[PDB]
């Protein structure tokens, strides 16, 4: 019903985020370098500037796209655990709501 | 010194053990089959049975090895989180050994 379907939109925007700061923090690589190096979000010229336009929408509740791409944002939690091993609770957090996400979208 | 040697050994076969166990849980395959299907261990025919011989010594410090295979040790914790994906509290402390034996080993 419409709550599971928000409570994955939730699910899916803090997974995203949390993800990425532990992305950062870990490579010491950007945001940019995370879309760029593997292939899974586009790089736009906006305001005169390369910006992960399309990715940039997950990090907020407000701007999630009406069709998220599922498949694509569990690729960037597994390709940021493969790159990143620092094992500790901001890692804990990231696997737990991966697995929250799968079942969500198997239930 | 003596210290680090014996804490590295000790953490050795605290990782390898909880490793197995929860491949055992989670894959629902036993230990015969971890040392079989990721080919890190081998196995011999004993007392007319099937067994995991080299593997079973890094369960108990009193059978650890002079000379444990440091790196086949971490490949068998790399195999186990690779196949065997279900966050929670087991897994962590893997993955939390996993980094000390690193630690350990670089230090």
């Amino acid at each position: 019903g419409s709550s599971k379907q928000d409570l994955m939109r939730a699910v899916l925007v803090e997974a995203m985020t949390s993800a990425l700061n532990y992305w950062e923090r870990v490579s010491g690589q950007s945001k940019f370098t995370f879309a760029e190096q593997s292939g899974l979000w586009r790089v736009y010229l906006d305001r005169s500037t390369l910006q992960t336009r399309t990715l940039d929408k997950y990090l907020r509740i407000e701007t999630l796209p009406k069709t998220p791409r599922w498949r694509t944002v569990l690729n960037s939690l597994d390709y940021i655990l493969e790159h990143c091993k620092e094992a500790g609770p901001e890692r804990t957090h990231i696997e737990m709501q991966r697995d929250k996400l799968q079942k969500l979208l198997t239930s």
